[PDB]
Formats: structure tokens, C-alpha cells, sequence
């Protein structure tokens, strides 16, 4: 719509206070005009039909319990926005400043978010398994993530390719959270996931093994459900990254800790230069060499980290 940019302010899904860019044309619409081509939180209104309305309030105040999965997932929408043109320059999920859609309040107890090619789409969950998903800055980054994996390698989504390609989301969605700093960590989902259990998550990309997720190769699920695991595998490249940056020993090998910029340096550009849609974990391990190499050159510290990271769980 057209309106005069405005400011509002409102709570979250975790309650948390925050402002929001919002256009004002009788009424204040969810429509920020300071980010690239602008993003929009529309209503879904409980049915699957997208986007829905655009979602518009009178007053320009969001602190109902019907109003706080839009604002995380308009104000998390931004935060992913100037995590990419900050860090790593890219203008939104395509490199052209292209419009960041979400819709929330996406059908009735939907226990799930997801990127579906053209925008994000939200739900509610049923309030045991899931509390709005929006109110999960890893989970609105991860996703937003498998946008720009798309415009970019074009992973598939099966088998180890599909791992990576989750993989780079949850290394990317957690690296906002990080660069957000409010409540970052290694794990994925802790904010949204079982309100009744605290201290869990959907994985761990510290310690995967916490719920049953590989952090080996030699672990590696080889099963034909979960498009073969893309979300378990997934933990084996976690492991790996989580150990770039950090470092520690694992399986008796020991990697020495780069932070968590150098390793999001070195797997943006792994994504956006050398990954291929059916790259495999080896593959992957070759793209984090050679861009480490390319960033701060073969003998550095860097590249040597990266090496023993994917030694350690065994990826060659
Ligand atoms: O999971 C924890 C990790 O987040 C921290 O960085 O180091 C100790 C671990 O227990
Ligand atoms: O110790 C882990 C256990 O907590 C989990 O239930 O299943 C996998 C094991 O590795
Ligand atoms: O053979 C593998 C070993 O090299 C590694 O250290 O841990 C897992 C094993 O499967
Ligand atoms: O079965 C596949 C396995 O061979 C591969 O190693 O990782 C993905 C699985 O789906
Ligand atoms: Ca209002
Ligand atoms: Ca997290
Ligand atoms: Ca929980
Ligand atoms: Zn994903
Ligand atoms: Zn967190
Ligand atoms: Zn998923």
C-alpha cells in the first residue's frame, strides 16, 4: 500500500517489547518500507489460503495475544534482512532486494513454518508441541535461509545434499540469533519448542547426539523417511560448524575455534561459489576448504580448522 512510513510498537510471542516499520494509510499496515523493496506480514485469518490480508491495526499498537506472531515475524523478517546486507552484503533472500512476504496465523494448530518459494508462511501450533513459530528468530533465519540456498547452489532437498541444505540453515539461523545477541546458542527451536519443557529443543548442533541425531558420519541415517534425513544428517554438518567456531576435541580430534563470523565467511561463500545442487558431504568439505583458502589463504589457521572440524566427524 501506499502510506507514510511510521513506527509502532508492540510484544512479541515471548512477550518481548519491540518496535516495528509500519505504513500508516487510515490504517497502520504491517509494510516496512526501510529494507529493500519492503517486507509484508499479512493475516491468513486461520485458513490456508496466502498471502491473506495484508495485515492492517488502528492504532498502530500490537500488544495482543492475535498481533505478537506478526510482529516476530515482521520484526525477525528485518533482522534476517540486516544480518545478510551487513555480514555478507547480500540485498535480501535474492541479492536484489526482493520483498521478504510472511503470513501468520496459517490454518489451526499447524505445528510448522516453512519458506514456500515466493514467501514465509507461519502457524500458530497447537500450544504443546509448538507456541507461534514466528516467536523463533532461528526458525524465521533458517528458513528465510532456504531462500537464498535456492537463488544460489539450489540444493536439493534428499539425501546428504538435503542435510547441507538444512544444514546451511540452521548455521545461518543460528548466526542471526547470534548477531540479534538477546538469548543466542547451538541449539534450534529452544524458543518455540514445548513451553511446558524448558531446556530442550528441536536439535543440537553442539552436542546432536542429545536427541539422537548423528555427529559422525559413521552415524549417518541411510533410511528412506525424512527425504532420508535431512533433518537428522543435518547434525553431522552442525557438529562440524559448531566445532569451527568454538573448537574442542571430538572423536579424539581436536579443532581449534575461528568465531562465529570467520565461520559464517567461510560457508556463505561455500554456498553462493562452490556448492552445487547435488553436493555431498565431501563436496562440502572441499567448498569450506576452498573458501577458507580464498579468505584468508591454504597455510591459515582458518582452512586448518575447518579440515579438522570435518576430520572430526568424519567427513574426508
Ligand atoms: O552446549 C554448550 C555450548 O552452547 C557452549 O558453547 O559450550 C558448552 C556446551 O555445553
Ligand atoms: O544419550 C542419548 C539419549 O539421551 C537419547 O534419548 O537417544 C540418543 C542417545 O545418544
Ligand atoms: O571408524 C570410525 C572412527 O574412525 C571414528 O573415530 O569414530 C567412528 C568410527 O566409525
Ligand atoms: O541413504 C542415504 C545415505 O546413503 C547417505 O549417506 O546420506 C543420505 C541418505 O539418505
Ligand atoms: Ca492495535
Ligand atoms: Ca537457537
Ligand atoms: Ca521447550
Ligand atoms: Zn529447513
Ligand atoms: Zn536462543
Ligand atoms: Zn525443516
Amino acid at each position: 500500500i501506499t502510506g507514510t512510513s511510521t513506527v509502532g510498537v508492540g510484544r512479541g510471542v515471548l512477550g518481548d517489547q519491540k518496535n516495528i516499520n509500519t505504513t500508516y494509510s487510515t490504517y497502520y499496515y504491517l509494510q516496512d518500507n526501510t529494507r529493500g523493496n519492503g517486507i509484508f506480514t499479512y493475516d491468513a485469518k486461520y485458513r490456508t489460503t496466502l498471502p491473506g490480508s495484508l495485515w492492517a491495526d488502528a492504532d498502530n499498537q500490537f500488544f495482543a495475544s492475535y498481533d505478537a506472531p506478526a510482529v516476530d515475524a515482521h520484526y525477525y523478517a528485518g533482522v534476517t534482512y540486516d544480518y545478510y546486507k551487513n555480514v555478507h552484503n547480500r540485498l535480501s533472500y535474492d541479492g536484489n532486494n526482493a520483498a521478504i512476504r510472511s503470513s501468520v496465523h496459517y490454518s489451526q494448530g499447524y505445528n510448522n513454518a516453512f519458506w514456500n518459494g515466493s514467501q514465509m508462511v507461519y502457524g500458530d501450533g497447537d500450544g504443546q508441541t509448538f507456541i507461534p513459530l514466528s516467536g523463533g528468530i532461528d526458525v524465521v533465519a533458517h528458513e528465510l535461509t532456504h531462500a537464498v540456498t535456492d537463488y544460489t547452489a539450489g540444493l536439493i532437498y534428499q539425501n546428504e545434499s538435503g542435510a547441507i541444505n538444512e544444514a546451511i540453515s540452521d548455521i545461518f539461523g543460528t548466526l542471526v540469533e547470534f548477531y540479534a545477541n538477546k538469548n543466542p546458542d547451538w541449539e534450534i527451536g529452544e524458543d518455540v519448542y514445548t513451553p511446558g519443557i524448558s531446556g530442550d529443543s528441536l536439535r543440537s548442533m553442539s552436542d546432536p547426539a542429545k536427541y539422537g541425531d548423528p555427529d559422525h558420519y559413521s552415524k549417518r541415517y541411510t533410511g528412506t523417511q525424512d527425504n532420508g534425513g535431512v533433518h537428522i544428517n543435518s547434525g553431522i554438518i552442525n557438529k562440524a560448524a559448531y566445532l569451527i567456531s568454538q573448537g574442542g576435541t571430538h572423536y579424539g580430534v581436536s579443532v581449534v575455534g575461528i568465531g562465529r563470523d570467520k565461520l559464517g565467511k567461510i560457508f556463505y561463500r561455500a554456498l553462493t561459489q562452490y556448492l552445487t545442487p547435488t553436493s555431498n558431504f565431501s563436496q562440502l568439505r572441499a567448498a569450506a576448504v576452498q573458501s577458507a583458502t580464498d579468505l584468508y589463504g591454504s597455510t591459515s589457521q582458518e582452512v586448518a580448522s575447518v579440515k579438522q572440524a570435518f576430520d572430526a566427524v568424519g567427513v574426508k
